[PDB]
């Protein structure tokens, strides 16, 4: 059993591509959360062992170890080391898992862990010449998609884009467009209800951005990706992304900017400081699957995590499965034997509404599950993301109070 | 106490910039090692839990999670996950530490962990437009050096390049140019001695590369960066890279291509299959320091790891401190109260001779310390690297 | 004596950098003028010999021979050849000069000639690798300035930017900041008066641009660079561009998009069609000067052109000297023995007001001088531009009617 | 009748892509020729009126008015102006035509005119962002081919590459693959014959280039693109670049580096200095054609220039039609009523052997026709090039 406790966390609002957070460097966006948690946790900054951040890109302002650039820029001590982790879409969850394992081994009492991604500010990348005056230029957008693909990998596994893998899972496990759109509508609706109830109040750190003009600042307080007008009716109208396909711009997540960080520690440091944790990390699991069906990653990761945690799915009160594509979430739910509309599933909305800043999303799921656990009868939550090139990562947590 | 065993490992030869491995994609470099260990460890490939690779770049062919792309391209099974780790210069050691912690927690019985870099094949990176028809273009070489530097970081901590941090450390801890150049001489001489004694034979997997003559292949068996001719007299003749400085092209490591991977597991999986481990991982420590003095990271890293392993520096038989710059190694040695010439230190040579493919180096120090330990009496080794922006990482291992 | 006649011409409005014309390809912007002149001149399109356009860039949408891409895209016949000319800032005048020389030799009866530049849409340029896996990248903005400079040229001649050459000429020929700003104010004022009198009516072809939204078009009717609020008082406040310098953002021209084309022919084709020309081209001259003093280029080009034309400066009723920097215009005027406020000089405004789309400006000066000649007593106009790296080009014309 | 004289001229050897001249900047290539002619013509450098250079690219070191940068860098005086001209493939011939017209008008007595290209050193070009954080990046090789193509042009005229226009012409005018390959064989054989007879001796200025061995220089004296081994049997064995097509890597010119410049003046400046001209320029003609069939541009260009020169094709002793693709030359020959094997046509070899540095080629045809005319009885030569996007340019010259 892992033995690490979630004491606190914060996230930025998630911005649209070229949106509300497009002017903020990914190291500054992570730095804001790291600075605010250091200042307000109750713990001594000198008890901090390490900062671990997920980031799927690392070509840009997020290069040369985002975690350490971010903690220095935010004014945390030079004595505090950091490390950046990449497991694509599961990066923010894998950083928390790595901190939880360190803690459970007795190597540090207190870690900051999460993820950050500026998909707006992701650079163009250009291959070096293989010979003098070479005429071949490979130029890629690092925002998203395959770049410099290995021909040996492509020959074994194909070149399906992430949306195409959603259509694959829809075909493989028999998920209809109607069910996908019904799930997409309920993600938007569940976000809107949670927002109205005040669910996000203590979860979001608003971000001051340049408002243009000169000297003018604006406060970003709110998630920018949600489309409350996207009801079933509007989603049913949208074209497929591909011919004979089920995935649309409406039942898929989007490209986004955002950061999310949690503070983890052993039980003893909280006992010594008189600070109560939100939740205990019990177990994690990582699995590989066929790249073309990457979206069913979570089914096997969830079963292995529950088995390591010694609990049954019926003891779980709250399920965060990242909503990359509505059809891959429904496919996971089907394979786990759950109804498409199970009320435990992303009960405050998911990525269809909130967006998917790759490195940050798994860390948002950790924080939102720990917070959501405080409002329900059952003790356990599972958090899970599918991963590009076919992986699943899952983590089980338990409410403390 | 960590509870992970090193069972096996292999590294490529380390190539010079645009050198013997410049044609090999970094995922393929890593993949060659993943495949050969999968095929020859004596463990079932199905017990492998995860592949953890250090990589400082991740902008190019090493992008989008090198670990997973490398294991798929090498033909390991699709069921096997992977993740990539970046702690700059300590990346390959941090990958092994994370796999060791995973194992120590009971989360999988068997991990492949190491690092890879193609500093040859690192791409150019170019900022997005911050406005329509912007005339601002920020273009950088991802090979090495600060790119898209943060203004708030530069204001608090400066913009010193890594060689300058070497001079800063030399100045701060009083390390003569002569002592630096002797250390650099010893590293070249120690590499050449170990090479002729056959020390590297089962450490290196040779790599088959195109020679370019419409079908012609060449086998790279040997580290390309060593300079046997570099004796104390030759090194004293070279100029400092910066005025008032003690750091030269000759007492500094280089820019390099290469990969290194180890197989770690729990005790029980070795016992069940009748395979003995080389060494046990006992402890690790990561510390931050002033970025300006990043070179002395190892000192506190080494002391914390020894205190966590419950041993004295006197019980150590083998010390692998990465040779980013001769003067930062000597400063770390002075800070720990060791002679500049202590024969436990980089006894088979170091990065001055072998080179520094950043992601791969820490994984190389794990492998070579685990191998080196088999040959000596004292049963403990320390492995440590300084890290750009001011970190030290150290690991303690015990011969089985 | 040259023997070529200006029958017609048109220009686009000149747009600011990322301004009113930033969405229009330079080949389309030239194509609009070439199409409108073909359709409205009175001449048969089949009598057209050739299209000659100035363009200082040719790396972008203006690459691979702008003139021929432009005439094809505008729907002129495949039978009509074209050629693109580059003499930096004098490119649009040099294209007219080359057409005038062809005509005067009897090689074609009718030419379209001018220039075009999209400084907005100018690409980034990146050097090929000199060796496999080379780490040196030379990346340049082709909008403006030195790119891939020759070290042998830089060692003989220095690396002074164009604004710095203005400060050089100000120092060399004793032009005060006060006189520069007085000239800049009167360029803005003379533009504003000409606009109010209707001077530009028959000179400008308005351009339909995408207005954003979707389906929305807007008509660009007016020059976008003029600053009528720039009076002496406002210009006196502005900082120098360089320390101890005289050139400012206000007494220098700017970066601009625009095209300008004239229709030239022999006298006989106009006699046969019953179409009267505006003016006769008499002579041109090209000179080189020291790169660092490039702005006095026009003094010697003007004297040689007047000498070839067999006229005296006192017979000239109209002088267009391109206003690259107010101090280089004043330096030319001083060297020619003219007052700074000579009323013949750019009497409808110059580039300080109108902007400087490099390839187009010399062709605007040809068209605006031919049109301006129709409103004055004296028969002759001289048109002249200074050129980057130290050249002067001048042309003398004579009113026909 | 034009009234300009060709007094002198020189060209570099033409290099292969990444070949013998790939280290020479195009301004330096042009500058070497400008300087040697300035120093050895026997004319005063002070009577030179202007330098006119053809260049199809102008994105790179050839940017910002190659003529002026080349003459300053070569040490010609700052008083000497220059301009660059682009009519794609006819650029170098169009530069000479424009200088000839200038002279014919009485605007200067003496011009340097030609062309230069470094297709080796042509840069990559990259579109500006059309919106903040745009994900659209258009990147092209300026070496050759359509870049930032206009949608309205593609809709009316298609997107056929130059080799495809060769196939289109072959198909349209019925040119066999066999005839194409024989022409390509004759060009290689005719180049090798002229080389061994010493025809190129005073045409080529050798170029000194770095060999790369810390100070080592090599003299390039010889055209690098010729393939003497390419006989009719070898050429018939190669595949078409496109299905149904007759165009191969062997009956098409290549991608190349090189420069060519001539000295033109009026009659009186020769008479005043006692220097005889090689030839008089009599006339030129530029025509447009369908872009799809750009290869047959020369036909009408040649007929209009002959009519302007007042001569019959029967009075011509020498015909330089640029060999972009064997089949477009043969189509032009059929359209003019000439045998495929007429010995007046590219008698010393053509672009199939010599290569096609686009800007330089037309300037090379002027120089080689002016030199070739000295050796033969008929006193007229025609020079012509087809042009991408559908143009033909031709010039008629007379031996003095």
């Amino acid at each position: 059993m892992l033995d690490a406790y979630i004491y606190a966390g914060l996230r930025t609002p998630f911005g649209r591509h070229a949106g509300a957070l497009s002017t903020v460097r990914p190291d500054d966006l992570a730095g804001l959360l790291l600075a605010r948690l250091a200042e307000t946790s109750g713990f001594a900054v000198d008890d901090l062992e390490d900062v671990i951040l997920g980031c799927t890109n690392q070509a840009g302002e997020d290069s040369r170890n985002l975690a350490r650039n971010a903690l220095l820029a935010a004014g945390l001590p030079a004595r505090l080391p950091g490390q950046t982790v990449n497991r694509l879409c599961a990066s923010g969850l894998s950083a928390v898992i790595d901190a939880a394992r360190a803690i459970s081994c007795g190597e540090g009492r207190l870690y900051l862990a999460g993820g950050a991604e500026s998909m707006s500010r992701a650079p163009f990348v250009m291959g070096k010449a293989e010979s003098a005056f070479s005429r071949t230029l490979e130029v890629f957008d690092s925002t998203i998609g395959a770049r410099f693909a290995n021909p040996r990998l492509v020959e074994r596994y194909g070149n399906d884009s992430m949306p195409e893998t959603g259509d694959n899972v829809a075909r493989a496990f028999g998920i209809a467009r109607e069910d996908a759109d019904r799930f997409a509508a309920s993600s938007q609706a569940r976000y809107q209800a949670a927002l109205e109830e005040g669910f996000f109040l203590g979860e979001i750190l608003p971000v001051e951005v340049r408002a243009g003009r000169k000297g003018e600042t604006r406060l970003v307080e709110r998630d920018e990706h949600p489309r409350p007008q996207a009801d079933l009716a509007a989603l049913a109208r949208l074209p497929a992304l591909f011919a004979g396909g089920v995935v649309t711009a409406g039942n898929a997540s989007g490209i986004n900017d955002g950061a999310a960080v949690v503070l983890l520690g052993d039980r003893a440091i909280g006992e010594r400081e008189g600070i109560r944790p939100l939740a205990r990390i019990l177990a994690s699991a990582s699995v590989g699957v066929e790249p073309r069906l990457m979206g069913i990653g979570p089914q096997q990761a969830i079963l292995r995590a529950l088995q390591r945690a010694g609990i049954d799915l019926d003891e779980v009160g709250l399920i965060e499965i990242n909503e990359a594509f509505a059809p891959q979430v429904l496919a996971c739910l089907k394979l786990l034997g759950l109804d498409y509309e199970d009320p435990r599933v992303n009960p405050h909305g998911g990525a269809i509404a909130l967006g998917h800043p790759l490195g940050a999303s798994g860390a948002r799921l950790v924080l939102t599950a720990a917070r959501g656990l405080q409002r329900i009868e059952r003790r356990y939550a599972v958090v899970s993301l599918c991963v590009g090139l076919g992986q699943g990562v899952a983590m089980v947590i338990e409410r403390c109070r």
